[PDB]
């Protein structure tokens, strides 16, 4: 029984996790197999922060430049290039602690774990989701950039995210492995404000599914609902569209629990009207977003408290 | 900026982490030097779980009947013993992977991180709070019984909980790692339940400092007020009593911040005797109590570990 925001074991993400200096400016790498992965952004001075140059700032460097540093070992740079908002340094070692890995791009509403670091050392670990919006709510302090997000399936670490910037509503920007950001961000100190969020629905009803599995039931009602009257009140509520690949991806929950999804999404529709009248569902009095339907299935029982 | 519930980096848990059979029964092995710990209950059928002795139990066990499984290699064990609840298991290899470390007894209202596992095997990681009525809010499934809590200082890990079992009200008990229990409980399938819990007020005031320093504020006011007044509303609300100790803690958040604690102690009293008026502080409708003045100044001024 009960329920946690749990993150997956962070041991194979600690591994290869190191600090990379130019000049003034510190922050982490990621270093797996012979290459270093880290923001771009590592190459820029005060005055560049604005409108850089990376080409140009990037041309101006060579590998004894960077200060690569795995512990108290030194790392030697035998190549640098950039992809997109990442650079990418060439080291002379293999990391013997590499895991199984792989380089993913996820989709709004996904979720993953992070790794905060500073100094490529780790200061916590935490559960994270894409918002809508294309930014994450983590905990990242100056240092913190080349942080990385993550899930583990098996032995396999998937890297979905890097960390890069914080926007002025204290929300966090970064780009998946291969450089490229998740929304409209740019590594510049520019103006930038994150476009307004909405909550997830096809996780909201995924937790509510979980609140059943656990042996709660006293949001459900006697009503259905159709799909599309369902989005029309929903999105007054400033929530995602549930489209029908969503509830397809609740199938499962829907069979463990004997529970409609459209029935599911009636009880939901009622709670955005009703609120929670002093009542909890899995020690929470807001709907709960940041658990996916792969999230529930995973940390809950195949059997249910009914 | 931003505030996460954050667990501590797993790695150095994840690689102490076993599989023990007895007989038919499997669960979780935490293995240092060369002795494995886990729950004393491995050694029990199903049905001498309801009156177990574990003297008796234990006398007619040999060696070759604990198989301990590390990854793919079986240690062989070379004695067993009982401490209190918890086995312990020489075999005949130091585990190679052993951090610096120590066992830990915690108080009611400290927080840890606990590695779920499964056959030995790290699922996933989450902070935890030792309740008042030395129950944890956990999440475990069957067969996670020997999956360990734990604190890091700088590159000790303090050891300070094994999982033994699960109330009716889904919350979970357990033992430090000399195998004494948190709570009045026995490792016997009897009927058992949770005393009514408490809030641990030290904790909501050191969570409110948080919200303050990333910029929450809606719930300051201009008054104060005394101990012994903010004591007699905090007991009628089932909050723990604030000693002076508490105060003096809680010293280095109200300086960094320019709150008096009894100031912040008049907020608080505030938010219980009039509710939160649909609004929310660090994106929660209730008052959380699983941080600790400690995990607060941590989390917010960057940290890491070796
Ligand atoms: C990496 N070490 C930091 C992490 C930041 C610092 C505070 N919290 C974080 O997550 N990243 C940066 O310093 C990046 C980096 C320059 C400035 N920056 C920012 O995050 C800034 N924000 C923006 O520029 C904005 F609003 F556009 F997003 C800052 C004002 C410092 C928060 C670059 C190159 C984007
Ligand atoms: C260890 N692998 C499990 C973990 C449990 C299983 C369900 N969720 C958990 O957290 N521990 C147990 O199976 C222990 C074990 C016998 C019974 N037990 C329980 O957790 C049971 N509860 C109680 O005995 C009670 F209520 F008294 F606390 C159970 C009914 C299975 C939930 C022993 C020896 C205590």
């Amino acid at each position: 029984s009960g329920f946690r925001k749990m993150a997956f074991p962070s041991g194979k993400v600690e591994g290869c996790m190191v600090q990379v200096t130019c000049g003034t400016t510190t922050l982490n790498g990621l270093w797996l197999d012979d290459v270093v992965y880290c923001p771009r952004h590592v190459i820029c001075t005060s005055e560049d922060m604005l409108n850089p140059n990376y080409e140009d700032l990037l041309i101006r460097k060579s590998n004894h430049n960077f200060l690569v540093q795995a512990g108290n070992v030194q790392l030697r740079v035998i190549g640098h290039s950039m992809q997109n908002c990442v650079l990418k340094l060439k080291v002379d070692t293999a990391n013997p602690k590499t895991p199984k890995y792989k380089f993913v791009r996820i989709q709004p509403g996904q979720t993953f774990s992070v790794l905060a670091c500073y100094n490529g050392s780790p200061s916590g670990v935490y559960q994270c989701a894409m918002r809508p919006n294309f930014t994450i709510k983590g905990s990242f302090l100056s240092g913190s950039c080349g942080s990385v997000g993550f899930n583990i399936d098996y032995d396999c670490v998937s890297f979905c995210y890097m960390h890069h910037m914080e926007l002025p509503t204290g929300v966090h920007a970064g780009t998946d492995l291969e450089g490229n950001f998740y929304g409209p961000f740019v590594d510049r100190q520019t103006a930038q404000a994150a476009g307004t969020d909405t909550t997830i629905t096809v996780n909201v009803l995924a937790w509510l599914y979980a609140a059943v599995i656990n042996g709660d039931r006293w949001f459900l009602n006697r009503f259905t609902t159709t799909l599309n009257d369902f989005n029309l009140v929903a999105m007054k509520y400033n929530y995602e569209p549930l489209t029908q690949d969503h509830v397809d991806i609740l199938g499962p929950l829907s069979a463990q629990t004997g529970i409609a999804v459209l029935d599911m999404c009636a009880s939901l529709k009622e709670l955005l009207q009703n609120g929670m009248n002093g009542r909890t569902i899995l020690g929470s009095a807001l709907l709960e977003d940041e658990f996916t339907p792969f999230d529930v299935v995973r940390q809950c029982s195949g059997v249910t408290f009914q």
